[PDB]
């Protein structure tokens, strides 16, 4: 399958080194691969295929939709229930919204929580290759996004936007993250079972 060389091709091509020298995610450069699995969950589809449309009608006829990453130790809820703002992240740093990352290393430092939590269930290592991870790679709406560089603490979208974008700055952001405040504004497309792989 192409579609699923697609999806693996952006999973590697994505990786960054981190400022935080692996202290979230592990030390890695590439990832072994096991499993692509497209969700096909009807319900979830409607829902988003709905919005997509609204916010396409409000943005000159131009949904603005990026496949995204999302890392959360959640991922077996979200194929099942959608994202859900009612679980926003109040603390992160565009507030209360649904985060997403272009980099799927970015999204990697989420999986087992919060600056990778206490790493995997079994060994309690952030940097575990022997674990298996899953990360979403989501549609995402964006629609007409706000570009902001500093934190601003949102409980929606501002005032004729949809979206935040999250751009990197000097004194804030090493890479871009992007902030839905509906949680009908992405899918999860492709659930993706991987390991991040010991450095060569
Ligand atoms: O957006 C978050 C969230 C994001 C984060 C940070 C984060 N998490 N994952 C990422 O891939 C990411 C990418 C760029 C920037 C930040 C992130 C932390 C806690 C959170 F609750 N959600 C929590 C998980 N979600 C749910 O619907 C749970 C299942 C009930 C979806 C929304
Ligand atoms: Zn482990």
């Amino acid at each position: 399958d192409k579609e699923f060389q697609s999806v693996e091709e952006e999973m590697q091509s994505t990786v960054r080194e981190h400022r935080d020298g692996g202290h979230a995610g592990g030390i890695f450069n590439r990832y072994n691969i096991l499993k692509i699995q497209k969700v096909c969950n009807k319900k979830l589809w409607e829902r988003y295929t709905h919005r997509r449309k609204e916010v396409s009608e409000e943005n000159h006829n131009h949904a603005n939709e990026r496949m995204l990453f999302h890392g959360s130790p959640f991922v077996n809820a979200i194929i099942h229930k959608g994202f859900d703002e009612r679980h926003a992240y109040i603390g992160g740093m565009f507030g209360a919204g649904i985060y997403f990352a272009e980099n799927s290393s970015k999204s990697n430092q989420y999986v087992y929580g919060i600056g990778g939590g206490t790493g995997c269930p079994v060994h309690k290592d952030r940097s575990c290759y022997i674990c298996h991870r899953q990360l979403l790679f989501c549609r995402v709406t964006l629609g007409k996004s706000f570009l902001q560089f500093s934190a601003m603490k949102m409980a929606h979208s501002p005032p004729g936007h949809h979206s935040v974008t999250g751009r990197p700055s000097v004194n804030g952001l090493a890479l871009a993250e992007y902030v839905i405040y509906r949680g009908e504004q992405a899918y999860p497309e492709y659930l993706i079972t991987y390991q991040i792989m010991r450095p060569e």
